[PDB]
């Protein structure tokens, strides 16, 4: 076992990695890091060896409950959603949620998002510069869909976008706020499921609903859990991309312009995107070896945690050409952005979605768009990218 290293690695600002993930990649054998909680681990950095971790099912989820996993967060909720588990209960849970994700299913939000993305531009026109990319624009769009989707009142969303940070919050100053406002949107979530069982509606919540009562598909702790996973997922992630893809189009202007003029290329490039634009402060959720494995040159043994790091893996030059270059019309671009294997992103074509569209309105209404300030990055979350991002144009 070599020295671990301590990690998350950062930096916290723009889009670069640290140049110990570079160094991790290139060498032989895996690495060890050592996070603020739980066990050391093993890192994996290269897409061969990132793409046997997550995809090869001699790792484990579900079997990180006989640990105390390596974290960036104290509380470690182990919330009963598919994430969390393996085959068969995994699979149990995903099939259920999964319809309401699919491309063929959220294909007809398009002219919803589009509609919506362009409301939002009218207002920061209609305000004047300068606009904050993120609260005018980046963070309503997918927090609408998602609780249009799940069932989950907009109105709501500056109560569940304060719990949201601070379970996302991975500062040791006030190293409880996690676990007790995880709490708080327990309860709130708890009163919507109460709601729809009283009356239900065209929302997802009421869909598992009927999958618990009628089918008996699934617990209630379950239902409770993939209801907090999918909002914040649902939300979060998109919401930090879309200034973070921004970002990396306005400082690299070239790809900024070639969109403008080719804005048929946007799918390519959303892909590309996804790749070069890191979501995670930090690797993947750790996978424990279920019996010793061979892993990018090292003995894995049986117990033992890998940790992914989905950006380096993302960067490796043995996979991707020229990999610390956007090139926006990059073929065969099966990056990790969205993970691979069993618990690939359910959310992936809405995200997809999202991301073009949201683009495609920029690009069509505000060319000339700039950064018109100082751009907060998040710090200390388990998210990366800007928190407000000022604009003008
Ligand atoms: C830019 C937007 C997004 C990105 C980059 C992203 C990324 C990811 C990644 C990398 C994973 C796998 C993590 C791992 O294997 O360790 C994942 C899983 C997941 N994501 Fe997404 N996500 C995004 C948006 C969404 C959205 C909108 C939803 C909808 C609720 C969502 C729901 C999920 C779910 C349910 C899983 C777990 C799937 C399973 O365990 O089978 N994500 N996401
Ligand atoms: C519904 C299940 C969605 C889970 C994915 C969300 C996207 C992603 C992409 C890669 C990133 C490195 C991580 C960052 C972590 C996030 C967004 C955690 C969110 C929060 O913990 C949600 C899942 C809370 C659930 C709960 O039950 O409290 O997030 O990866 C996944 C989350 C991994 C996590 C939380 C690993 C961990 O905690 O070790």
């Amino acid at each position: 076992y070599p020295e671990s290293l301590s990690y998350p690695f950062g930096p916290d600002e723009g889009l670069a990695l640290s140049e110990s993930y570079t160094r991790a990649r290139d060498t032989d054998g895996l690495i060890r890091v050592k996070l603020p909680y739980g066990e050391p681990a093993w890192l994996a950095t290269r897409y061969e060896d990132a793409r046997l971790v997550l995809g090869d099912a001699r790792f484990s989820r579900a079997l990180s409950e006989e640990h105390d996993p390596p974290r960036a967060r104290k509380f470690n909720a182990q919330a009963k959603s598919m994430f969390n588990m393996d085959a068969p209960d995994h699979t149990r849970l995903r099939r259920l949620i999964s319809k309401a994700f699919t491309i063929r299913r959220v294909e007809e939000l398009r002219p919803k998002v589009h509609d919506l993305a362009h409301r939002l531009i009218d207002d920061m026109l209609a305000k004047g510069e300068p606009a904050d990319l993120v609260a005018d624009y980046a963070l309503p769009i997918p927090t609408t869909v998602i609780c249009e989707l799940l069932g989950v009142p907009f109105e709501d969303r500056e109560k569940f976008g304060r719990w949201t940070d601070a379970i996302l919050s991975t500062s040791t100053l006030n190293p409880e706020e996690g676990r007790v406002k995880r709490m708080e949107l327990v309860g709130y979530i708890g009163g919507i499921i109460a709601a729809r069982r009283a009356q239900p509606a065209d929302d997802l919540i009421s869909g598992m609903i009927e999958a618990r009562d009628v089918q008996d598909k699934l617990t209630e702790q379950e239902l409770l859990d993939h209801c907090i996973g999918l909002l914040i997922a649902g939300h979060e992630t998109t919401a930090s991309q879309i200034p973070s893809f921004v970002y990396a189009l306005l400082d690299q202007p070239q790809h900024w312009k070639r969109l403008l003029d080719d804005p048929e290329l946007i799918p390519s490039a959303v892909e590309e995107l996804f790749r070069f634009v890191p979501l995670g402060s930090g690797s993947a959720a750790p996978r424990y070896a279920r019996e010793d494995i061979e892993v990018g040159g090292t003995l894995v043994r049986a117990g033992e945690p890998v940790l992914v790091a989905l950006g380096a893996a993302n960067r490796d030059g043995l996979r991707f050409e020229d990999p610390e270059e956007i090139k926006l019309d990059r073929p065969s671009n099966h990056h990790i952005g969205f993970g691979h294997g069993i618990h690939h992103c359910l959310g992936a074509p809405l995200a997809r979605l999202e991301l073009q569209e949201a683009l495609r309105a920029l690009l069509e209404r505000l060319p000339t768009l700039k950064v018109a300030g100082d751009i907060a990055w998040k710090s200390e979350m388990m998210v990366r990218g800007p928190r407000s991002m000022p604009v003008g144009w």
